[PDB]
């Protein structure tokens, strides 16, 4: 199973100066729930921005750097190596990789942040004509989660 796992805002911003533009603990829990025990694939820049691999799942990084090695991180150098990955596989970031992968994945787990942030990294444009809405659940606003947001699970038609 090959999925996209992304959070973007109303204009598809997913990042600004190596950072997430927004602090939203509920989306982290959401990420932890979906991807624990499975596989996360990410481009080199996405990985360096986190700075450490995420616990209790396989971390795969795509890069052309043949010297790249990080403890707890499996390296690939080919888009094509993604399809040899066993199990449920999540394309985690960033803009470059989503652009390469958005026409290949079976489905997408999108967190829509109902805001307009300044960004420099964008999720590629997509139309609902090509995606069925399997589920749409609003996140709950509270003390620590202060931005309206929505979990979408879109499946390709
Ligand atoms: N929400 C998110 O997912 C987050 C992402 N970001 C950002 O993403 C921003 C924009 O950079 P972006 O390009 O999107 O980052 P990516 O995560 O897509 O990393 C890009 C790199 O991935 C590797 N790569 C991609 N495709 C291939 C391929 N076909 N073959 C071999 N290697 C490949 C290359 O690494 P290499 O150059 O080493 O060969 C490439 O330079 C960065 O500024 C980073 O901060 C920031 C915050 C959050
Ligand atoms: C959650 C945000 C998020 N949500 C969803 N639904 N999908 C995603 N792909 C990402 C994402 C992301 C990027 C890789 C990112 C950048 C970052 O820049 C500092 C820190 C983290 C991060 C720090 C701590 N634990 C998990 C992830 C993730």
């Amino acid at each position: 199973t090959l999925s996209i796992l992304v959070a973007h805002d109303l204009q598809r911003v997913i990042g600004f100066e190596n950072q997430l533009p927004w602090h939203l603990p509920n989306d982290l829990k959401h990420v932890k729930k979906l991807s624990t025990g499975h596989t996360l694939v990410m481009g080199r820049k996405t990985f360096e921005s986190i700075g450490k691999p995420l616990p209790n799942r396989r971390n795969v990084v795509l890069t052309s750097d043949t010297s790249f090695n990080v403890e707890g991180v499996d390296v690939i150098h080919s888009i094509e190596d993604i399809y040899q990955l066993p199990g449920h596989v999540f394309i985690f970031g960033g803009q470059t990789l989503f652009e390469e992968m958005i026409d290949k994945v079976d489905d997408m787990y999108i967190t829509v942040i109902e805001g307009k942030f300044r960004g420099d990294t964008f999720f590629p444009p997509y139309t609902f004509e090509d995606w069925e809405v399997a589920s749409s659940v609003e996140g709950k606003l509270d003390e620590k989660n202060t931005i309206p947001h929505t979990f979408l699970h879109l499946i390709r038609k």
